[PDB]
């Protein structure tokens, strides 16, 4: 199995919880919170750190990662399968996202929105366990 890792990367905004998404800038076009291949010496928390960096622009000390709060996706990808483990974060402050050449666009959005967006059933699922877990959080 191929490893990647990502970070759910959530903001409150006026007391509403929303997720951040990016669309790839190749086909299919879908959209995922920042996330992607373990490389080498890595493992998956420091593919997510770095992943979230590179794709977004926020840093970890921009971040609170909670830790417990973490679901891995299975699926395949190049005829293979891939697995890709999510941290929930929040982003603390109004910072402002800046994409790379793998993105070309993204939105703040609402989890049921979010889920539409996403497109994805397993994504849609974790999605919802994260709003879950803010919930009792
Ligand atoms: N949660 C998912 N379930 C099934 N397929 C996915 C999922 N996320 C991305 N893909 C697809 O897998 C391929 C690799 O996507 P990615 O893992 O985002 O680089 C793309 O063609 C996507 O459409
Ligand atoms: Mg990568
Ligand atoms: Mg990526
Ligand atoms: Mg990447
Ligand atoms: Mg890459
Ligand atoms: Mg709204
Ligand atoms: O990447």
């Amino acid at each position: 199995v191929v490893k990647a890792a990502g970070l759910v990367i959530y903001r409150k905004l006026a007391g509403k919880i929303e997720f951040l998404l990016l669309q790839a800038s190749y086909p299919p076009h879908h959209w995922t919170p920042p996330k992607g291949h373990v490389d080498p010496g890595e493992d998956e928390w420091q593919a997510a750190i770095r992943e979230t960096k590179e794709e977004a622009n926020i840093t970890k000390e921009q971040l609170t990662i909670h830790e417990d709060c973490h679901e891995t996706l299975f699926y395949e990808a190049k005829g293979k399968p891939k697995s890709v483990k999510y941290w929930l974060a929040k982003l603390n402050n109004p910072d402002d996202v800046q994409l790379s050449h793998e993105h070309q666009n993204w939105k703040w959005c609402e989890l049921e929105d979010a889920i539409k967006i996403a497109d994805y059933a397993e994504m849609g699922s974790l999605l919802r366990k994260f709003s879950a877990f803010l919930a009792g959080f």
